[PDB]
């Protein structure tokens, strides 16, 4: 997270850390006890068995008593995911057990099945354990930046017309660079307590207004998410 601040430990109980080979790779969020939503691009060419999902975390390096670590039983990538464009950059992770909910582990609500994306100007918050600068510097713990939704057409112009309809963007409320960075991918964009966006991609410089922060527009995938969860209910 760029231009953010460290959160009060366990104040975002839905935050998930997706590890590969022991190291934190991407973010995600707890949807249900055995379901985590993350970004499709986080799992490309990766052996699922090398992956772990950490809930109830603050300081990733500490074996915190609130931490709940799980294995991935099944990765369901969006069938129409396009790595070249980041179209449909969403996936579901079925955990090898059910998270025990409490103060440090909770769920984040999805938008309405047919909800519109948030309008330009909507105040949102984005969290992660990704880089805090363009110098590959890791945060002390879970971090969060305050962002505002940016006009999708203005965003599309800055991205030289490569955005899809199911994408939304953000900007900082002020002159300071605020947004996500590498390893924040898959983490949610929370606007009025709903997961409206999911960290997808950005430019060479984190939070740079010339290459605005692009998110997967979550509301367009709610019907798909529930159909995956439901069809995997009997197992
Ligand atoms: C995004 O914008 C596209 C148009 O972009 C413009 O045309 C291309 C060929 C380049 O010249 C580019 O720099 C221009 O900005 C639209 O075709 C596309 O439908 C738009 N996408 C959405 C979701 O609105
Ligand atoms: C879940 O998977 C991880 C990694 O494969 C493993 O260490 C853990 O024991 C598994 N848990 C259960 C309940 O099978």
């Amino acid at each position: 997270i760029i231009g953010g601040h460290e959160v009060t430990p366990h104040s975002r109980p839905y935050m998930a850390s997706v590890r590969f080979g022991g190291q934190h790779h991407c973010g995600g969020f707890l949807l249900r006890a055995r379901w985590v939503v993350s970004a499709a691009h986080c799992f490309s060419h990766r052996d699922l068995r090398t992956g772990l999902v950490v809930l109830g975390a603050h300081v990733l390096s500490t074996a915190e008593p609130t931490q709940q670590v799980f294995g991935i039983d099944a990765l369901t990538t969006h069938p129409d995911y396009h790595p070249m464009t980041h179209a449909n950059d969403i996936c579901l992770l079925r955990l090898n057990g059910s998270a025990v909910l409490g103060p440090a582990v909770g769920l984040l609500r999805l938008p309405g099945r047919r909800a519109r994306p948030p309008t330009a100007g909507t105040r949102c918050r984005v969290a992660g354990w990704g880089f805090v600068s363009d110098f590959e510097e890791l945060p002390p713990g879970l971090m969060e930046a305050k962002v505002r939704v940016l006009d999708p057409d203005v965003c599309n112009s800055s991205w030289k017309g490569h955005l899809t309809l199911t994408m939304l963007c953000t900007r900082s409320g002020d002159s300071h660079r605020r947004g996500f960075c590498s390893a924040d991918s898959g983490g949610p964009l929370v606007c009025r307590n709903r997961a409206h966006g999911l960290v997808s991609f950005s430019g060479l410089w984190c939070g740079d207004p010339k290459t605005p922060d692009v998110y997967t527009q979550v509301s367009a995938f709610v019907a798909w998410i529930w159909d995956v969860v439901r069809r995997s209910s009997p197992q």
